[PDB]
């Protein structure tokens, strides 16, 4: 499969390194878009390199989705070709993966009505707003919508999402 | 498999936290030990809980070793019990998974003197001197040695280790 990671400046390192390795590990392709090709930095300071922009990805290119964390998803959220991605790819049962500020971008999508995840607390709110039953646990499954909270939780994260990719 | 990491402040945060997670995501234990208890600090800031002390691990408690970088190894070497297991689960046959730094600990135990594998660059010629021959490659396999550079190197580097904890 071919799996896109949507991320910009200020992403939580480990939840977008760890998963590009972890999926890379298993054969499948790894990409990464934000709003330019370039490098993007990350809250502790490590730097990945963008394969596309937003502009350059069609809504059905990719096989899966992943939505790291940190500051990085409440300005991929504003992008409207980011967001129409996210929205045709969770509404065509696509696997996406989401931890900690991850769903800010599938509540702007607007895919979160009657479906049922985790993200950080801190956003808990606003996922509820959204529509959307808000758990607390490490990881939740609900149907192609894999999602969990913080770096801790990125065993159990990946344990469950690499089942989707098969 | 119950997996062993030995680290200390300083450590590549990726080349520890990455591993970790993903050898708890096949349903293995994994132990973090250093010099004591309390939390471990990497150079990019992550916090890691130290499980155990050096001398609460027994040399033969483990089934396999994990070695991450950064500057932690420089320290970690010159604990005689740290030492001591490393020589005694390499000699034993478990395997035993290093990247970056991570072979100055072996070189200390000791260990390497007609053994193959890779390193940071930058220590070449310390595991060249230390008896072994080194390569440059993004992931070696000497029989129970798993072997890489630098944190490009996760998803190979796993790939491979992972095969034998099975």
């Amino acid at each position: 499969m071919k799996v896109l990671f949507l991320s910009a400046d200020g992403f939580e390192d480990l939840e977008l390194i760890c998963p590009l390795h972890r999926i890379k590990e298993e054969g499948h392709e790894v990409y990464v878009a934000s709003f330019e090709r370039g490098k993007i930095t990350g809250k502790h300071g490590y730097s990945v390199n963008v394969d596309l922009a937003f502009e350059e990805v069609g809504p059905d290119e990719f096989d899966a989705l992943v939505l790291p964390g940190g500051r990085a998803p409440e300005i991929v959220r504003l992008n409207e070709k980011a967001i129409e991605i996210t929205r045709k790819m969770f509404e065509a049962g696509k696997p996406v993966a989401s931890i900690c500020h991850g769903p800010q971008i599938l509540i702007s999508a607007g895919v979160l009505k009657g479906r049922k995840g985790t993200s950080t607390i801190t956003i808990r709110d606003d996922v509820v707003n959204a529509g959307a039953e808000w758990v607390n646990e490490e990881v939740v499954v609900d149907g192609n919508w894999v999602s969990s909270r913080h770096p801790g939780d990125l065993y159990a994260w990946m344990r469950e999402f690499v089942k989707l990719l098969k």
